[PDB]
């Protein structure tokens, strides 16, 4: 079969063409000591990769390979790969084609470079990247419509209408769920709470999928908050100490509408997704208007969905209906996308084999994906 | 075989790698006339016309001329042992300078020229006694009292405490609530004696308040000892008050905290993830934990400091005196330690500085 | 003197009659802050306009009043009149008229609250409209020709033959210099260099006028860049770092003859000049084939006459002889035709009174202008 | 006139405006028996007796009894002035919460009934001292460290920066490096004596590993202070190690980046048009920032960071100790800053939110 790799800014999703789920689902991390051993000859190891560095994280100083969707350490991303291809998924690379994905409007460099590795190092016999936004389309089943991705680094719109992309109404806004992280790490130090070290960023990351939501009106539920403590949830640390939030639970997720939180000047995703659908013809509007698809890890927030199709609603004329499609999976919607792109027929004549990269290099990779 | 010596502030063990005790334990002390030089139980007779002092006290060397007779003196007189013939595996202390650990390996490499050096933490041998990874061990000897928390085999500097309450101040303290009682103790062959009963009928209460007032109101509390000349004393609430000093070291007009509070100083300063295991794994060392009751004493004193999630355990074997002793003759017997020797010829090409390690 | 006014997408050139320079020209933006003041005191305002809002652009929200050569916020235009008015010239407009120019096939609401406004806001004694490719055949001294005002929103060629306009033959594109800054913005991003906010397409601005130019064969200097790094130029921006492109100094002018690069479906200009003279009459057309006057600052790229004379050529027959005048001053020729046109004795009984609006409303502006 | 206060995490300053100098410097500690409560100096004098806990220990507050206690030993006893005659000027640390402020008002004009009263932010201040608007502050002071971008009086709030490491932490290091010699510091009547020794002795070198070579190999570098008891301490490279742990602050085992990574960190999360002047206005305050060598140290290590086009000054006034006070008590006088004071009238009129004015 084919492997279908989904080397996300945040997680690692690594499986098999054909399947419905990822096999090896791991942080994208890479820890290294930043204490002295004094124990003698216990084994211990210079570098954690994946899971075993997020069991160790008390001792470690935690880094990402990728930010903002872009591979910017390429000395670790290849030990991230190796324990994916041999660690987990327990295949040789020799044997299989690569499937992989990458986010749009993205270094022409990047994705260069992802090539030559898979080539020269891996020895794959074929390989194929592919846009996350497509990807994602392919698993809701359909033709006709926009697609909301945000993930870890890179929250973009592509609008596609009977298979047909539209380059010029591409966005790519670089606000996503790491950002959250770090603005969710920042508001809890008024309340006394002080989360500093890479370590706590987990934990800190962790407080924000169990307790924070979208709130319908940001206005109204702000004076709720304040005016009785019917909000508030307590949260335990992994040493026994026990944190209360009562309002931080719905100002970390406004950032995705109200980027001037974070000090960003553009505008929140509502918008965005408006302004990307004007850019396109005004005949294909209409099927793009009832048919928003929200992909990615950070559309998981309680009440995105209620909040999305209201702020658009009323930017868009009355007489148009507006649709947000949620499906509960589209935590792993681009992966199982590139599992069914990968397991066509059609498909079959668009990987990149090796006699191509014999003779045109690494940059092939353009003039064929 | 090997040979593994400990560097105590007051008592110095030595031996093989292999056996369950030490071969030999000695009050050593360095003696000097105010016959040459004096050292052991020999320098406490005839200490008069003798200058005694502590060499290795508050757990740090800091008298090199001393030190040397002290090794010279645990090897050829204390096991017949030639140094030359046999590797030597040493214990440094928590929190000890790089140069001082730098002129300890180049003393026995020249003076003595054993064929085999390394050097280990004091509190790391106690963990590896147990058989535990990680831990905060409570290394209470008889000049320091340390908390060396120890993660994974990756130890925390920076959360290592250090206190001055140790065996020798509780016996001193002993000394001056035994005086209102009508015993005179000044003569240092009468502090031997202090120490014997210290030893002896010495306990830790749960509840000092509670412990006091049934010493008072009955005298069941109350125990004989005889003394050697014949004479036979009571003691009694001076049973559990010279250990209290521990937990209330303002006992002897000192500033600092008790070793419970030390304790939990020490694991909060230590990574948040990390704590949970810290909790779980609390190590005993040295001579002065073995009051009866210790270890049921500081569980209730961290739990009321500790979160009441969190799972507190005091570990603490029978043989916690000999812990680190103990812990280096089962490290130096491992084969994977074999290869750690640091050889002759690894400090003649490179120098001192092979055992920053 | 009767003030002459140039109001521009995106710059704003004021003077007065018989002059053959502007006095003052600034951009036409309207900058806000969006920061928190914490200085007691201060020089703090509420809106900067002109060079002040250019040099404080780090802390402002940029926005342009005009877009495609239609007035969005009627608010903000008033400030850059005013500004130009008080500030900029220093002059009273109660003691003199004011000429102002309009973009060819514009909405008949921007000519009459223009008139309301300097009738009423500001009371001018008399005001006049002029086409602005009817102004740049002033500055060339010529009653024959077809123009190619390229401006920063409106792209129009407007057929003049011994001073009589066809009206039917009259062209206008909405691709101009700001999209071309937009399509620069996107593909800097292939490289590595995101610029977001509005005060970094400022710096993107200052990239095209220096660096980019346009090419006499695409095909051919596509190959050329690629063969050799023989067409790399560096840039350094604002805060030090150096930047370099060789690439795409010639694909961003390249949108003007190739409008498919933006995703448009509108034919390039070399097209739309050649199908403006077809639909003229055919007695006229050898004249306007010699009489091609350019003009505009989209228009100044380096070799871009070169490119249309060749173009152009190949749609004409052969026995036809194209020859392209691109005036060295083109970047002001609609300015400078206002000051020739306001400075003539026939052109006195052309201004609209104060009397005649009174009694006309602001709707006066289409029965004589 | 008008009061001006400091409120600091380890030292409040008080005065009144137009003067050059505080005039009571006393620290922000409050201790209550382990009558009623001590602050300042008198706590510190009964530390024996009393808990002392500091209600400010990193910029913030949260702790709005004792201040009703500072407060009170400032106007009461300091000053020896009636509060409800003259405005007060108090200042907060950058990043405050919006309720934490609206407290400060709450309490001035009930429970001290001052007539007017301003609250500003202390970075702000300090750029006021040296008669600037546009500059990123460094104050570096006893519990934090803050990097404070400002452009032309528009502050960055998503650009401030805070290290939680500052005098106090340094203090504590040269303490445990001095054990390494021998030196028994260890009550907090010592660590009085310490903190003199740090702030006569301690300095910056320009690299670090050149001067730990010069050190290591000559004894230039050490000098000698006198204990209170008569005796004589001698300290060799620890002179440069104590404030090294601000641009390497894995010497604690902190794993934030250097003063010197946070300010180009700062600078870099601002807009790209404003860098090339927050480049060159980099203004120095607080107590922590006055050793000697700090300045040129901080822009050797800012200009490798920055590209070699750009130019980088180090503003540091010779007092900058006062900069935060000496700030307060110039705007206070200003007459242009006449009309800006929050009037009591107002207070009753409306809510406590006007102190967002
Ligand atoms: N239930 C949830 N609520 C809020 N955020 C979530 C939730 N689940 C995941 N996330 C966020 O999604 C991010 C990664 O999700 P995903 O898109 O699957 O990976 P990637 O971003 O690598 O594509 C994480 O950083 C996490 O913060
Ligand atoms: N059973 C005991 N009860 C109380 N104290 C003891 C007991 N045994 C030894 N000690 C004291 O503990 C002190 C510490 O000695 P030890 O724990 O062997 O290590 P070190 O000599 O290195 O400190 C000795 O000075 C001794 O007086
Ligand atoms: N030398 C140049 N090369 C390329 N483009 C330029 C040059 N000079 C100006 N431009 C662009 O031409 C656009 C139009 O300017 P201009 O025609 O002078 O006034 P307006 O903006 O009112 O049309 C400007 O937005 C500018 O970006
Ligand atoms: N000359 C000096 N050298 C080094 N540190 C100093 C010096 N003077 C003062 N300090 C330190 O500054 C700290 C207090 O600084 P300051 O900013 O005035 O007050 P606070 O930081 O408490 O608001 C003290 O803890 C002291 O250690
Ligand atoms: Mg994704
Ligand atoms: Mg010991
Ligand atoms: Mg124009
Ligand atoms: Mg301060």
């Amino acid at each position: 079969t084919a492997l279908v790799c989904d080397n996300g800014s945040g997680l690692v999703k690594a499986g098999f063409a054909g399947d419905d789920a990822p096999r090896a689902v791991f942080p994208s991390i890479v820890g290294r000591p930043r204490h002295q051993g004094v124990m003698v000859g216990m084994g211990q190891k210079d570098s954690y990769v994946g899971d075993e560095a997020q069991s160790k994280r008390g001792i470690l100083t935690l880094k990402y390979p990728i930010e903002h969707g872009i591979i910017t350490n390429w000395d670790d991303m290849e030990k991230i790969w190796h324990h994916t291809f041999y660690n987990e998924l327990r295949v040789a690379p020799e044997e299989h084609p690569t499937l992989l994905t990458e986010a749009p409007l993205n270094p022409k460099a990047n994705r260069e470079k992802m090539t030559q590795i898979m080539f020269e190092t891996f020895n794959v016999p074929a390989m194929y990247v592919a846009i996350q936004a497509v990807l994602s389309l392919y698993a809701s089943g359909r033709t006709t419509g926009i697609v909301l991705d945000s993930g870890d680094g890179v929250t973009h719109n592509v609008p596609i209408y009977e298979g047909y992309a539209l380059p010029h109404a591409i966005m790519r806004l670089d606000l996503a769920g790491r950002d959250l992280t770090d603005y969710l790490m920042k508001i809890l130090t008024e309340r006394g709470y002080s989360f500093v070290t890479t370590a706590e960023r987990e934990i800190v990351r962790d407080i924000k999928e169990k307790l924070c939501y979208v709130a319908l009106d940001f206005e109204n539920e702000m004076a709720t908050a304040a005016s009785s403590s019917s909000l508030e949830k307590s949260y335990e640390l992994p040493d026994g100490q026990v944190i209360t939030i009562g309002n931080e639970r719905f100002r970390c997720p406004e950032t995705l509408f109200q980027p001037s939180f974070i000090g960003m000047e553009s505008a929140g995703i509502h918008e965005t997704t408006y302004n990307s659908i004007m850019k396109c013809d005004i005949d294909i509007r209409k099927d793009l208007y009832a048919n928003n698809v929200m992909s990615g890890g950070t559309t998981m927030y309680p009440g995105i969905a209620d909040r999305m199709q209201k702020e658009i609603t009323a930017l868009a004329p009355s007489t148009m209906k507006i649709k947000i499609i949620a499906p509960p999976e589209r935590k792993y919607s681009v992966w199982i996308g590139g599992s069914i792109l990968a397991s066509l027929s059609t498909f079959q004549q668009m990987w990149i084999t090796k006699q191509e990269y014999d003779e045109a290099g690494p940059s092939i990779v353009h003039r064929k994906c």
